[PDB]
């Protein structure tokens, strides 16, 4: 069943976004801005929206350079 099977990998996009630990939730893909060494690098967060230190639903502080 070779040759079904050889196009079934074509199909296969990028692995999914690593999941942040506070939430195990899929994180977001930021784009640094900050023209320098790093401009054009890219790296995750967590995708929650920012808020008090003592809220559990707010961001958590994963972060991960896309290499
Ligand atoms: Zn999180």
């Amino acid at each position: 069943n070779a040759q079904t099977a050889f196009w079934k990998s074509l199909l296969k996009g990028p692995p999914p976004p690593p999941n942040c630990k506070g939430h195990s939730e899929p994180c977001v893909l930021r784009t640094v801005k900050k023209a320098g060494p790093n401009c054009g690098r890219q790296f995750y967060v967590c995708a929650r929206p920012e808020g008090h230190s003592s809220n559990p639903q707010a961001r958590c502080n994963f972060f991960l350079w896309l290499t």
